[PDB]
């Protein structure tokens, strides 16, 4: 439909080889045609499942360390020149249209089967060419933006490699954006002021192959796979997204998120607990908030502490286990524990033995 | 009128592609004019609503990431190229004039009918070429800057795109720039440091063309469609544009604004709160202003609290509902709340039910 790039007279590429040549540009109409001479041997080679895709101009191809460019002839240094190569299910490309469609970048020719779409709310934070990583691994690229004023939102669709294909977009599939972040809770992420892209969690179901961009998340990075915890309290208080959760000092999970409850008289607390750290809850394992600085005034003297601690800075929930020599069976993956507004003295002096 | 790139001999360019040839800088006393040559089939495809638009010299088109040059021939790179394509409505541009006029770059010859005209006051953060985005998306983008005397402010004339311009610019259409803000408030805002632009709010109504350029506002983005509630206070206090509405310590809304009433006694605050949350306010919901710090001072003993959230650094308006087994209904779009000047102790023991 549209040829930006394509120049008549330019070099086919082959693995970033020259062999073939483009002869024409021959025009029509309603969408444009271009046709290629490669050698006898080679169209025998030639697949059914090929994809053609084209580049122009020279790139000087910065991508911060490197920008080194390839040996290159002034066939593409003056002409907008075409690369192909086959792959295992690019049939469905000559299913559609008359003849073979000649993609604009190697990224959308492999935009086959791959492309699922997200609605977001706010685009300001999404980029073309922003990559959706998976444990810092590159999986996935948005390509285009689409803005939308009958329903107010950005449909962006993205593609994913055909590799990953199947392991995600499998419904339950939460895709979350990462951004730099400066306020009250101190700030992790160096990397995505410079470059940011989009964090991932798998699902399990059906190809749903349709997605709705949710909320910065900062517990599913780190704390992953978890017993899911829900807390119900009276107040939110210092508690955020990101929130630490203490056992005897020791962060054993974070707050994942914060919800209004079905009756809008609690707030519910969603928290995970790591694998290694998922046995330390119990059925009997009450909470306490522990936030910021908690010091008591003396009047024939005075102690005062200043610990400097975490929960100074975004104010973390601690717990223990009060003692039972009949054992109580572990958390569920749903339920709901209340939060102790004071500190139990008791717990100093619980002595618990946890095994294992 | 003015041609600073046009040199003749120059390539005739279609999509970036050579068909075509300029040949003549016909000059004249008033108005130069300029001759072109292409071939007869394509001048029967050459159609009334075409517009040309002009690019010289070689831009290397650097744009952050990628700055890749297309396949050019010398004739670019020599001389002042025309582009040229059709659109739908450029009937207008043959009107006109006698003939058709050579706009200076793609983005002028996009400007027909999309052509705005701003009021500011200020022009300290106003730029040529500037992007005038909804939600993150690109619909628009100022291309010059009048400075008049008479009446002492600068007029910026910006276009929008010809999918955009029917939506938007209805009248009640509110242009907002954003900008790097170092304050009392934390700053959310980092790509406009490097970059700013023009937030929008569209609004119903006539197309009136003619708008102010009004303040910078923080509320918008986040909180938008929201059911307005104005509250009258006796002073300011910490409250400002940001300034969280909080229902049992999560944050609702935001304050939108802040204004003088009619008579000069009271102060009236403008805030939003989201659709999801609307259902919480009721006509019998009391405001309080929960600022800083606040913490009772022990004789016998001391207990202090400093929980470092957000109200301490913007100084939020907090509410709960009182427990009424008739329920007083929803709080309509224009309705006056009263403050309480201290914080009510039976809001922990209300326990309200609040449905869906």
């Amino acid at each position: 439909e549209t040829l930006p790039d394509v120049q008549a007279g330019s070099v086919v590429l082959y693995r970033k080889f020259e062999v073939g040549e483009v002869i024409t540009v021959r025009p029509r109409a309603n969408a444009f045609d271009i046709d290629l001479h490669i050698k006898p041997e080679y169209r025998n080679l030639l697949t059914s499942n090929s994809v053609f895709w084209a580049e122009g101009g020279a790139k000087v191809q910065l991508n911060g360390s490197g920008l080194t460019v390839q040996a290159s002839p002034l066939s593409r240094a003056l002409k907008g020149a075409i690369s192909f190569d086959n792959l295992s299910g690019a049939s469905a490309s000559q299913r559609k249209g008359d003849k073979r469609i000649l993609y604009a970048s190697e990224t959308a020719a492999r935009a086959v089967g791959g492309q699922i779409t997200l609605h977001a709310f706010d685009a300001g934070k999404l980029a073309v060419g922003m990559p959706i990583r998976y444990l810092g691994i590159d999986i996935g690229q948005i390509q285009t933006l689409d803005l939308i004023t009958a329903r107010n939102e950005v449909q962006a669709k993205a593609v994913l490699y055909p590799e990953y294909v199947q392991t995600f977009a499998r419904g339950g599939t939460r895709f979350s954006v990462v951004t730099p972040q400066i306020s009250a809770a101190g700030v992790e992420h160096l990397d995505t002021i410079l470059q940011p892209y989009i964090n991932v969690e798998p699902g399990r179901g059906n190809p749903r192959r349709d997605f709705e961009l949710q909320e910065a998340t900062i517990t599913d990075s780190r704390y992953l796979d978890g017993l899911s915890i829900i807390v119900e309290a009276p107040e939110a208080g210092s508690l955020g997204i990101g929130t630490p959760v203490l056992f005897r000092g020791l962060e054993v999970g974070t707050v994942t998120g914060m919800t209004l409850g079905t009756l809008s008289d609690r707030v519910m607390i969603a928290m995970r607990i790591s694998k290694r750290y998922q046995h330390l809850v119990r059925n009997n394992s009450v909470f306490w908030l522990a936030s910021g600085y908690s010091l008591d005034f003396g009047l024939t003297g005075g102690v005062v502490k200043t610990g400097t601690f975490n929960q100074f800075i975004r104010g973390g929930i601690a717990f223990a286990t009060p003692p039972g020599t009949p054992l109580a069976p572990k958390a569920q993956e749903g339920k709901h524990f209340l939060l102790q507004e004071s500190e139990p003295k008791e717990w100093r002096e619980w002595g618990t033995a946890l095994p294992k």
